[PDB]
RNA sequence: AGUAAAUUAAGAAUAGAGAGCUUAAUUGAAUUGAGCAAUGAAGUACGCACACCCGUCACCCUCCUCAAAUUAAAUUAAACUU
């Protein structure tokens, strides 16, 4: 068994910026990131700040 | 331990009727042993006495024995003289 991270691929956008997605689960409650490699820390959820 | 707590929603059943019941969700803890030891099991030893006691005195009836003398009921060797 092992205990190793699966690690996800890096797609690339349009614009050609590098990015990477990934589910998550608490509760009863589902998201599903979009981290940038490049950014100045500007978190957005649900199209909101 | 997503537990307690708190806050919500729905459902069953009714024509209507619960502060009840069932189910779902949200927020979300504190604590978990230097005893003073309560049960249930395991092991361990011992305690108990039955198969779930004696003593005295209480009324009851019976045989038994001795027992004071009394009253008797009755018994028994027979010898001896000419
Ligand atoms: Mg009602």
């Amino acid at each position: 068994q092992s205990k190793k991270q699966l690690i996800e691929p890096v797609q690339y956008d349009e614009q050609g910026m590098a990015f990477s997605t990934s589910e998550g689960r608490r509760k009863s409650a589902t998201a599903q990131a979009v981290v940038y490699e490049h950014g100045s820390g500007k978190i957005h959820v649900n199209g909101v700040d």
